[PDB]
C-alpha cells in the first residue's frame, strides 16, 4: 500500500505527495491501520530507521485545526535530543499543516518557547527535561493531550529521563492514544507498556 | 479501517459483506498492508478464529483465476487439526470464490482428497500428516506454492508435527511469501522463521 491507500484526508495526501513521501516503511504500513483508529502500539525497529510517519499521520489526522489563542497541545512528542525535537516538529509540521507543532529543548532560555506554549499549540515534540521544567512552572498543560508518542525511548532511558518521560505521562489523561518506540524493549519500555498504555499492539520489524 | 479501506478487488469485498464481515480485527488490520504486497509475517495472536482473513484476504488478491485440468496449487495452509482443516477451507473458499480451495486430512479415508488434488485445486488447505504423505505419493505437488501459511504453529508443535511442517515448507519454493500465526512464539517457531521466512515482520497483539 502507498499512502494514497490509506484513508487519510485529501490535504494529508496531498501534503505527502508534494514531499515525494510515497510508500510506508513496513513499520509505518503495519503500524497505519491501528494508529488511524486510535490503539496504543510499540514499534520496535532498528535506530534511527524510518518511522515518523507511523506517528505523524495518526496525529494529522485525528486533529482538526483550532485557532483558540493560548490553547493547549493535543499531542505530545518525547524525543531525547533538540536535535531529533527539531527534526521531528519538521516532518510533523509539514504532514500536518493545519496544526500548531512547537518545539521544546533545553539549552537556551525560557522566553521564546514559553511565548509559543502560552499564545497556542496543538503538537509540542519536547526533550523531557526541558518538558517537565515547564509543567511545574504551570506553562505547559497536558491535560488535554490526546495522543502522546516516545521517540527513541531507549536513549531518553540511556539519557536518564526514565522519570522526567514517567511524571510526563502522568500529566496527561489516561483516555489517551500512546504510541511508544524503543529499539530493545528494556525491561523500562515494558514497564512503560503495562502502566501508560492500553493493550498495546507490537510491532517488530528488526527482521 | 474497514475491508473497503483495503485495496481489495471489489468482487472480493462483495464476498466478505456478503459473508457479513465489514472490519478486521486487530492482526488483520495491521498484517493486511504488509500481507497484500507480498511481505513474510508473523502474527501472534490468540488461537481460534480472528486472524484468517490476514491470510485469506492475501491469498484471494495473489491469486488469478485459473481452469487447467489437473492444476498444482498456489496457496497451501497448514493446520495442526483436522477440525480446523475443513474450518480455514471453508472460510478460504468463501473470500476467494474465484479459487477452487481442497481440505486434505486425516480421519477419514484417501479417495476423495486424492481425487480433488488430481482433478485440481488453487489452495490447499491441509494437516501436516495428510499433506506430507500426499506429497510422498506424487498427488501433491507443492512446487508451484506462492503462499505457505502455518496457522496455529504452537498447536503444530504441542501435537508433534515439527518434522512434517518442516518437509513440507522445504518442498516449496523459497521465493514464496510464508504467513506464521502463533498464539505464543516458542522456540520452534522462532527457528522456522529464521530458516524459512524472509526478514518477517513480527505483530503480537496479545492482550
Ligand atoms: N515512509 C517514508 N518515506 C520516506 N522517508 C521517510 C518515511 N518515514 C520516515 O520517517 N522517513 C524519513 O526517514 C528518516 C530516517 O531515514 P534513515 O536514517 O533510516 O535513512 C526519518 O528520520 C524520516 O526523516
Amino acid at each position: 500500500m502507498e499512502f494514497k491507500d490509506f484513508p487519510l484526508k485529501p490535504e494529508i495526501l496531498e501534503a505527502l505527495h508534494g514531499r515525494g513521501l510515497t510508500t510506508p516503511t513496513p513499520i509505518e504500513a503495519a503500524a497505519l491501520p491501528l494508529a488511524l483508529e486510535g490503539k496504543d502500539l510499540i514499534g520496535q525497529a532498528r535506530t534511527g530507521t524510518g518511522k515518523t510517519l507511523a506517528f505523524a499521520l495518526p496525529i494529522a489526522e485525528r486533529l482538526a485545526p483550532s485557532q483558540e489563542r493560548g490553547r493547549k497541545p493535543r499531542a505530545l512528542v518525547l524525543t531525547p535530543t533538540r536535535e531529533l525535537a527539531l527534526q521531528v516538529a519538521s516532518e510533523l509540521t509539514a504532514v500536518a499543516p493545519h496544526l500548531k507543532v512547537v518545539a521544546v529543548y533545553g539549552g537556551t532560555g525560557y522566553g521564546k518557547q514559553k511565548e509559543a506554549l502560552l499564545r497556542g499549540a496543538d503538537a509540542v515534540v519536547a526533550t523531557p527535561g526541558r518538558a517537565l521544567d515547564y509543567l511545574r512552572q504551570g506553562v505547559l498543560d497536558l491535560s488535554r493531550v490526546e495522543v502522546a508518542v516516545l521517540d527513541e525511548a531507549d536513549e531518553m532511558l540511556s539519557m536518564g529521563f526514565e522519570e522526567e518521560v514517567e511524571a510526563l505521562l502522568s500529566a496527561t489523561p489516561p483516555s489517551r492514544q500512546t504510541l511508544l518506540f524503543s529499539a530493545t524493549l528494556p525491561s523500562w519500555a515494558k514497564r512503560l507498556a503495562e502502566r501508560y498504555m492500553k493493550n498495546p499492539v507490537l510491532i517488530n520489524v528488526i527482521k
